[PDB]
């Protein structure tokens, strides 16, 4: 495809979706066995290999709405991809949500236009694919992890002159703050797809903790195994 | 409360909230024990009794946003209320869901306007409490139901000039059209408390597939049994 | 209908709508002759009956832009019903603006979306009919009443956060705050059939003044004899 | 003023406001006595006169929302200026509105951003004084005029790629499209004077019907003459 | 045209456009040889004559999107205009920013609707063409002026309740507003022609900083000769 | 900062910014000495270099408002980046931008929502720092490219369901779509630092016409020729 390099069937049905493609690198390094690259375009990069005897591939996203879904569209599109979880991180909006909570998203709001544009007068609510939520929440549930089913932001600005609606989505619940749900969900609906996003929370927006990938490496891996565990059922 | 005449205390923290207040009169006469009706202002008759030992009200909402967003406030913040589950109907929109079928939301899109005015610029997607979400499930799926989880459409208009958008919607896999949850999950959440909202599916929008009140009793009962059973755990 | 259960011929082509079924039916009780319900679907009671030995309805609408849209459909569209008066509540803005004033809606502001998704990028200023406007207009001024004919806002939202903006509309003149009118307005107009809203101030919204029903029962009473007088005309 | 060069008190309390400025003139010579021209910035020229022995000022106003937004803005503000009325042209949308007819707008839709700006998230439904307008509709109606009282579109854009809105306002009783009501009536509003805006239909969009001056000039002379008789009351 | 008298081929193809008529009769007076008034429809003043040889027009635009944006349209589809430079004035938002300054417009802000009418969900940025800009900007800094290219607001309204954006435009570089030339970027660009605005800064917002005409008058005649100079090129 | 782990002053302050992170190593490795990678980061790969005597930097955004905002935040904010031009690709809209062109972005429109969250009710236009345009058109001219200087759409969605308002906004001289720069010219503007960007057309839209790397690689390098020449000076 057009950001994707790989060749037909080299992509498996069930992806991981991680925003970084050093984090797909890892993943593949650690988790997967028969690993190929499939993808280095715009350092992008995808991978298959095996966990379990289950092919599985794990694709960077980049950041953002608009990254994630040109990811996306190719890989349902032009790879046939079935199941899409993203594993990712979010900065928590409230006190209530710790660092290393695992986070899997409902829905989310977000300050996109995305779907303004395809949907305009309606507020559109992109949802998980319920069986994979479900899946995956059980096997976090069984792994022994803060596991929080619940709403997020999926933000276009990082970097936001004020935080005032992000507190505000706070108080209505919204769990954290990331840069991609909004996207993978709505698309994995348009097409008919699977798609679940599970969050390690890495850091709280406003109480300024932060964490860097080896601070949280074993929540990190055991969110990875369960959503590794929820794709290959 | 203003559209309330209940006393304090005369309402239970677990509460049903059909649209049709005659629902919240049938709900009462068919499940609950020791009835007490404790509202009648405009007819929006509201009960608490007893139903396999746990205190439960049964409040009529009305239909829409407006309507069901007065009741909502006024049973959250003048009489306590903390889980709420509204037992509902709605249209299906795809094929693929069919009259009574039962559609446990789990967020909702909108073409109200009551959450951009909120959240100016976000699309906020209202979130089902996960808890009661899954206690509905579980309870539906050992009931034996067609249980659907997904998203719906919460409608102003119920006559639309043009279903063009509802049928896009279902495209991106909304089940179902109704006219109150993103208030409730809204609400709910703004006051952090619990929601879901219980769906039959009672026509099909497009098929032009109808049902009267006892055409989807049975089905009917056992989902207000499953929105009880979830809401006395 | 789907939500009116008459028959085709049972409701009068003039018909008075009180969100407030009970109203509904004190209407009928207390001015009309040969009175029948023809509706008791989820309450919202109808009667038709006879004024001054004409025929005229009485239909509750509900609250809020939603319910009394599935309404007034039904009733223009099945029911060929031609004059429909609102006859309802309102929350004053101003201090100019008495409890038991009677308010005629010339038109409406809302925070609905209705009309943005009907006329995107316009707003949709509803009109009322003018010609009911002035029959009920000089009808309320020959009885003695306060009438004020003036704009009024049309809520989705009876229990908004901040009142900032319902201020400001004050201060632009808005006289006071109901749910109804946009609804009635916009698809009297959009049928070509001919609307008004005529209003008792019930409560001031800022200086926490409210009423019971019978606290403006006389005014009320005289309210609903102005609507009927101009419905007959 | 920024734009009117008027010493304090050259501006009577009453004005009327033609969009064209030689209009202006051609109303203050036809009409008045004892007049003066008040203000010749940028052309827009402003006169005061006597007219029935009560004085009465009339003000070119330019075409569209901006423009007559600052000269209302000024009247009001700087001069003190409290009946203000619109004597202007607009487009019938509808066949059933006939050129010539006299149009008084109750209240204006609009493709203008201006409210929104000013309410977010609102429609604001701009609203004439209903004195003024009954003072003008019951002269007109004296006059043996056609008058319709009604809605308007106030338009931003005369030369639109598609009149299929301006159709479908048409359709919901929108009687035709002018250029400033909005403007007038909402700040007359904001400012508590009281403002109409009485129109001469000149032209119709879709029959292409067109008229000079003089061809609507005796029409145009009774409409100026109930502007100016309610002004004077 | 509808609000141009001038028979074809007396409006040259090349235009000034200043907001006041009366500027338009004094650039032909002061600048032009063989003038010809052709229109005074609306008092709206538009000249032809010859400037160092070349034929060029001068034609008043009136203020705000919805003034310009009528004779725009007519004099590009009825007048076959390709070179419409706006010669305006404007008001500074930043310190940074001058009295008798000249900005050349390269884009303009609004808050007007137009563009979001045209394009639902889109910003349109409107442009100058490039080549009109170069050439404008060069014999400005060869006559010595003081020239800012950037960017500039268009505003529909003059009197803002608040400035609070305005200001905030300013933070984001916004150096001046003024109320036409969103509309002339636009429309120019929907037919293919070439549209630039040259203003000089006449006012000050937030320091209080005004003009007169003569005040301004030597930068201003200055400011028409390049555009002159731009337009003859 | 959180997205760059360069030290402070490892940055220069004058940076190229390719979306492709791998088209900065390309930039590097051709164009500067004494180079040094500064980031790796998720791979969006950051280096400083000298060209022609001057240091420069050379930053991968990634693709998208939201991904570039990251870095050109960071940049600007923690690094102190003064001068920022975007180095790009982009689809032609019109059959008269050829593949190859570079286009010099004066402004951008997009479909994303940043600037609307900024400047409630506003159209914000970024703009270009004019200098810098300046400098490269006068560079690019001199190096013989064929070099556009005009409106981009920067796009939130490669993959648009329909590319008719694309089209039109092609049909308003909006000359290609990329995914960057009303972010980068917003937040440059923001932060009174300089940006631009100049693009390589890579593709049309609806020709189909496609291209490699290599395939415009000598038309690249001149284009990152003239980036540079304008970034030193
Ligand atoms: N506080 C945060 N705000 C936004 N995105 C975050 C945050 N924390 C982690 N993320 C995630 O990491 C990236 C931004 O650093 C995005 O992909 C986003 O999903
Ligand atoms: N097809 C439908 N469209 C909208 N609301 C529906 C539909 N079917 C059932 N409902 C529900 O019933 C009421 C409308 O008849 C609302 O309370 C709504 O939730
Ligand atoms: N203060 C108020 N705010 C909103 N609606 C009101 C108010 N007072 C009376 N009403 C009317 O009564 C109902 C809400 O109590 C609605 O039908 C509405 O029209
Ligand atoms: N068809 C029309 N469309 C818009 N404005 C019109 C029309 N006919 C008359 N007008 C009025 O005349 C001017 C535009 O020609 C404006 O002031 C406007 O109010
Ligand atoms: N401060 C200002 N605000 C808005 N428009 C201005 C300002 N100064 C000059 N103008 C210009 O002059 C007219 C408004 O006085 C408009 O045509 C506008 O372009
Ligand atoms: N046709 C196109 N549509 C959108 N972005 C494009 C296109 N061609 C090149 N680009 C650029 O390349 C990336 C998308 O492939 C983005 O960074 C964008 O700026």
């Amino acid at each position: 495809s057009v950001h994707i390099e790989a060749k037909q069937g080299e992509i498996a049905e069930s992806i991981l979706l991680p925003g970084d493609p050093l984090r797909a690198k890892y993943i593949a390094e650690t988790f997967l066995e028969d690993v190929t690259c499939y993808n280095n375009v715009r350092g992008m990069l995808g991978f298959t290999g095996t966990y379990k005897g289950k092919r599985v591939s794990v694709q960077g996203t980049g950041m953002g709405v608009p990254s994630i879904s040109i990811y996306v569209n190719e890989l349902i599109q032009s790879y046939g991809v079935k199941n899409l979880i993203r594993v990712g991180t979010c900065g928590a909006i409230q006190k209530d949500v710790k660092v290393r909570d695992v986070i899997i998203a409902m829905t989310a709001c977000t300050d996109s236009n995305m779907n303004r544009l395809t949907f305009p007068g309606f507020d559109f609510a992109p949802a998980a694919n319920f069986d994979l939520l479900k899946k995956a929440y059980d096997a976090g549930t069984e792994k022994g992890l803060h596991v929080r089913v619940g709403n997020v932001l999926t933000a276009d600005v990082f970097y936001r002159e004020s935080m005032d609606m992000v507190k505000k989505l706070g108080d209505y619940g919204v769990l954290a703050v990331e840069m991609e749900t909004t996207a993978l969900y709505t698309l994995a609906a348009k097409y008919g797809v699977n798609a679940l996003s599970v969050l390690t929370v890495s850091d709280h927006i406003f109480t300024g903790e932060e964490t860097t990938s080896e601070e949280r490496q074993t929540t990190f891996n055991e969110m990875i195994e369960i959503a590794l565990d929820a794709a290959i059922q």
